[PDB]
């Protein structure tokens, strides 16, 4: 097999990213994020009741007008940190790309209003391991590696800033390979710690001069359904004081005008320094003193076994042009052109 397959995505604000997918014949779209940090394929039903306004307001799928489908049934709940979905199995043709899979994926009939009702995004499509797909379904990449179709057993994930040109590609998947079109120089291959979660070693989390986090070794997950980068809130509390940032209600801010001159934060990562500056950390809605700008990057208690961990979200992956590569068990960072 030499096809490598390509999915366009849209940025929704620098913190939705999401392609397009069709389940069925003749195929249901349906906008989906592609989240490295889970395993279950979902979209929601045209069974999910009115009530479920956050079924009112996306796409749905439905059973009944597709040939391929065949009836599971199966109780199905998924558990995020933004809250629960549940539904049942169901199992039909889904495309993504040029590629073609039979695939189980859950039907999704209980929505809660939050935070769904927030999501550009009609469902997930779980790119993670079957070692963590409830109920153990073959996840979608497997069911694809399966097919022998592939170039290489890789995906990679090149995630764009924002703009407001008409014409910037948001994003862009790519199944079986990278695109050197988004990408400058080399990979730099770290291992993962273990098959079963994208996760690797992470040495030290620097701001500044000082080596103030993670001093004795820590994880991180890369996590392309993540919007921000996360740590524990004891760390995130650390990093936050460091740069004299305010915690409110849902995000961390500061003094807009501060922002371009705050300190650089590093990820030490297979024996290399990823730093991010604050233009790439805060969010400059402008430049005055008396308004506030969020940063991306928040606490989130990531509970075992996969956490305690840090998370390397889109404020990561926009820098750094990201290959998750299944035959050796690693991930590729390049800088992100
Ligand atoms: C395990 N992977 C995801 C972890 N994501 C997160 O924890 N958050 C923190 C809370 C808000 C989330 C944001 O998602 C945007 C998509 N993501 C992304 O475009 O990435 C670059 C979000 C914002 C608003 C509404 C909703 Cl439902 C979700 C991001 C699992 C996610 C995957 C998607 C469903 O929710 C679970
Ligand atoms: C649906 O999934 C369960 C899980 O494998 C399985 O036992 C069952 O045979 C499948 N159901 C049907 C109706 O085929
Ligand atoms: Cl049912
Ligand atoms: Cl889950
Ligand atoms: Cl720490
Ligand atoms: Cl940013």
């Amino acid at each position: 097999g030499n096809t490598t397959s390509s999915v366009i995505l849209t940025n929704y604000m620098d913190t939705q990213y999401y392609g397009e997918i069709g389940i069925g014949t003749p195929p249901q779209t349906f906008k989906v994020v592609f989240d490295t940090g889970s395993s279950n394929v979902w979209v929601p039903s045209s069974k999910c009741s009115r009530l479920y306004t956050a079924c009112v307001y996306h796409k749905l799928f439905d059973a009944s007008d597709s040939s391929s489908y065949k009836h599971n049934g199966t109780e199905l709940t998924l558990r995020y940190s933004t809250g629960t979905v549940s539904g049942f199995l169901s199992q039909d043709i889904i495309t993504v790309g040029g590629i073609t899979v039979t695939q189980m994926f859950g039907e999704v009939t209980e929505m809660p209003a939050l935070p769904f009702m927030l999501a550009e995004f009609d469902g997930v499509v779980g790119m993670g391991f079957i070692e963590q797909a409830i109920g153990r379904v073959t996840p979608i990449f497997d069911n694809i590696i399966s097919q022998g179709v592939l170039k290489e057993d890789v995906f990679s994930f090149y995630y764009n800033r924002d703009s407001e040109n008409s014409q910037s590609l948001g994003g862009q998947i790519v199944l079986g390979g990278s695109d050197p079109q988004h990408y400058e120089g080399n990979f730099h291959y770290i291992n993962l710690i273990k098959t079963g979660v994208w996760q690797i070693q992470m040495k030290g989390v620097s701001v500044g001069s000082s080596t103030l986090l993670c001093e004795d070794g820590c994880l991180a997950l890369v996590d392309t359904g993540a919007s921000y980068i996360s740590g524990s809130t004891s760390s995130i509390e650390k990093l936050m004081e460091a740069l004299g940032a305010k915690k409110r209600l849902f995000d961390y801010v500061v003094k807009c005008n501060e922002g371009p001159t705050l300190p650089d934060i590093s990820f030490h990562l297979g024996g290399k320094e990823y730093t991010l500056t604050s233009a790439d950390y805060v969010f400059q809605e402008s430049y005055s003193s008396k308004k506030l700008c969020t940063l991306a990057i928040h606490a989130m208690d990531i509970p075992p076994p996969t956490g305690p961990t840090w998370a390397l979200g889109a404020t990561f992956i926009r820098k750094f042009y990201t290959e998750f590569d299944r035959r050796n068990n690693r991930i590729g960072f390049a800088l992100a052109r």
